């Protein structure tokens, strides 16, 4: 029963009349993980996340599994191919909630919406199914795929998610929650909007032309945390740092039916005293949370204890995540646990990928920069720390790595000035 934010409370609002689809949109830090378990227990919901890992993080299941959809791009030309149970869930389903709706690739979102009509023998939008979509509007998509590219770019104006064909016959309300519950400061603030929104001056330009750093970029004893934006070059600075002498290793247990894909933590968690680890989860009680950082300072059976940055020194146990499904009684739907997997919440964190960072901050930063930088890469990039001073990078930002995601400065433009709405009014 947390006390609302104005914005929280306007989503609540909006949600009340059952016509309304809504978007939620914040930044890291703006209370999301809280609000939607705090709107979840205030319908019929199901949570659904387009990646394993996501639903388990969010307490519910990925769309594929939910609604039968293949891999792979599908067209709306495409013919579709649900066991008894399944249509009676999806029948008595009286509002879908997507968790990190901007990783949803746009044609899932269509396929979602004819196989809901299918079920529902409407015409209506997602079968007239309440949809509540949480998530970044400025968090990247996964890339694009040849497979899918040459495939969609017939039907689809682009590839995010709000490119979906279902919100020109339906649209969405859409709220920012703005309030940040860590500080923040104001400059920082305005230089990073200008590096969204490329309305740099030279107050920006000449902030992005100093920020190399041989020095503080090639530390790995410093406590900044290395991002970097692929997975092959952050698992390679983990291993050489963690080295190969007294390496103790915690083994996961899975307990039944818990795909390996949707692991969220290690599964051979190894370790030894001085390495650098990050928490994994929220536990308010022993003083951690998701994307703290500290040093190993002892290994024993059951518990790992680490010295965290702030000085608190936490005896970290293994922790158990669930992973669950949906399935009714009598006319309710209801949460069941199909299996869980035990683990330390810790993982090193010498260096960390763009996307594992998602929703994360840290004091200090390095940006292992790249020419192959995408679209709005680098805002993410600078998005990921707390204050300008604590931002280095290893090599000089060019001109190419300012240039942002237009379609995503122009959505946003247009529903902060044009109603706070997108697609189809009802």
């Amino acid at each position: 029963d947390m006390i609302l934010t104005e914005e929280m409370q306007k989503i609540m609002n909006l949600i009340q009349d059952d016509e309304n689809n809504v978007f939620v949109t914040g930044k890291a830090g703006s209370g999301k993980t809280t609000f939607l378990k705090y709107l979840i227990e205030k319908k019929n919901c199901i949570v659904a996340a387009p990646t394993g890992i996501a639903a388990i993080n969010a307490g519910g299941v990925t769309l594929h599994s939910l609604f039968g959809i293949p891999f792979g791009p599908i067209t709306p030309y495409d013919r579709l191919e649900f066991s008894e149970y399944k249509v009676e869930l999806l029948l008595k389903m009286e509002l879908l909630i997507i968790d990190e709706i901007s990783m949803v690739r746009p044609d899932i979102l269509d396929t979602i919406d004819r196989k809901l009509r299918w079920v529902y023998e409407s015409d209506e939008p997602f079968g007239g199914v309440q949809v509540v979509m949480f998530g970044d509007l400025f968090q990247l998509p996964p890339v694009t795929k040849k497979q899918e590219r040459e495939i969609l770019s017939d039907f689809y104006d682009g590839f995010f998610f709000f490119n979906a064909l279902v919100f020109k016959r339906t649209g969405f309300h859409i709220v920012e929650l703005t309030k940040i519950f860590r500080q923040t400061e104001p400059e920082f603030i305005n230089v990073l909007n200008n590096i969204r929104n490329y309305q740099v001056t030279s107050d920006e330009l000449d902030l992005l032309s100093e920020l190399k750093d041989r020095k503080i970029s090639s530390s790995y004893d410093n406590e900044y945390i290395h991002i970097c934006t692929h997975k092959a070059d952050v698992e390679k600075i983990n291993a050489d740092k963690l080295g190969e002498q007294e390496i103790r290793n915690y083994d996961i247990v899975i307990k039944d039916k818990f795909p390996e894909s949707s692991i969220p933590c290690d599964l051979h968690l190894k370790l030894r005293v001085g390495a650098r680890v990050m928490s994994l989860v929220n536990d308010s009680l022993k003083g951690y949370y998701n994307g703290m950082l500290g040093i190993v300072t002892a290994l024993e059976d059951n518990v790992i204890t680490v010295r965290m940055d702030n000085g608190r020194t936490i005896k970290f146990e293994r922790y158990t995540w669930s992973n669950t499904q949906y399935t009714l009684k009598d006319n309710e739907i209801v949460k069941e646990e199909i299996g869980s997997c035990t683990q330390f919440p810790l993982t090193l964190a010498w260096a960390i990928t763009i996307h594992k960072s998602q929703g994360l901050t840290f004091d200090k930063i390095i940006i292992h920069v790249s020419h192959t930088f995408c679209p709005g890469q680098l805002y993410v990039a600078l998005s990921r720390c707390r204050t300008l001073e604590g931002i280095v990078s290893d090599a000089f930002i060019t001109k190419q790595m300012i240039i942002p995601e237009y379609a995503l400065i122009d959505f946003e433009r247009a529903y902060k000035s044009e109603g706070n709405y997108y697609g189809k009014r009802l």
